[PDB]
């Protein structure tokens, strides 16, 4: 109804085949802590009722990036080059 169901995880796979980008972007997007990590939690695919609390977190963190906007999601995938270096 309103809790943290499987799709959490179809989301992501949905999210990164329809965006088209790495894991290591949809993953500093969406929960920054360290790469590889998500790779691990979508390989295991547990269910939060099943899940450890370092899980619980990192389903929740992802739930909240894809509940927001496009827009702001454009905004995010677009900047990246934040420190855009300039030739001599």
């Amino acid at each position: 109804n309103t809790e943290v169901s499987s799709e959490i995880y179809q989301w992501v796979r949905d999210e990164l085949k329809r965006a088209g980008i790495s894991q290591a972007v949809f993953a500093r997007v969406a929960f920054n802590r360290t790469q590889g990590l998500l790779s691990e939690i979508l390989r295991k695919e547990e269910d939060p009722k099943t899940a450890s609390q370092s899980l619980l977190v990192n389903l929740r963190a992802m739930q909240n990036f894809l509940q927001l906007p496009e827009a702001e999601r454009d905004r995010i995938y677009q900047d990246e080059r934040e420190r855009s270096l300039n030739a001599a």
